[PDB]
């Protein structure tokens, strides 16, 4: 039993809710919140900008030190950093950005990072400003992640379309 509330169950291990991941993170305090990161950990907009703003820019300060030490992430890769006031940890995962021409096949590699964590609160990778089809992202998620994932979908219209078209 866990503290996630109001989710629709899609499969054995994947759950979905129309929610603001920032508000869900602050209420739930999950062990892991996933950020929709880029390779430079520049949290300017979309989910990353929202999560970073909610940390009063502490996420960005920590991220800049991470990059200065380690260099950029790989597309499809991840790193674990602090969750600040939102979660125990933040898993920064880089899905491919279609608006940069990155290979959508790397979306599966991106979701594989979730399997290193027993339970996660997450957005749909490569959705939103990353330019992928969210229906496809949900399919890749369901077919790749084996751990327990609670997906927060900000847009109600998109949430209803994801549920109603789910196979
Ligand atoms: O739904 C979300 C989303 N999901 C969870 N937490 C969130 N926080 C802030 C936004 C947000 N996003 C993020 C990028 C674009 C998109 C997907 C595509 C349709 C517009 C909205």
């Amino acid at each position: 039993v866990n503290s996630f509330s109001g989710y629709l169950k899609l499969t054995d291990n994947v759950y979905i809710k129309n929610a603001d991941i920032v508000e869900e993170a602050k209420k739930v305090k999950p062990t892991v919140v996933v950020n929709a990161a880029n390779v430079y950990l520049k949290h300017g907009g979309g989910v990353a900008g929202a999560l970073n703003k909610a940390t009063n820019n502490a996420m960005q300060v920590e991220s800049d030190d991470y990059i200065a030490t380690n260099g950029p992430l790989k597309v499809g890769g991840s790193c674990v950093l602090s969750g600040h006031n939102l979660a125990k940890h933040c898993l920064h995962v880089v899905g491919p950005n279609v608006n940069k021409g990155e290979d959508i096949q790397l979306l599966k590699s991106a979701y594989e990072n979730f399997n290193q964590h027993e339970v996660l609160l997450a957005p749909l990778l490569s959705a939103g400003i990353f330019g992928a089809d969210p229906i496809h992202s949900l399919r890749v998620c369901v077919d790749t992640v084996r751990t327990n994932v609670y997906l927060a979908v900000f847009d109600k219209n998109l949430y209803d379309k994801l549920v109603s078209s789910f196979l």
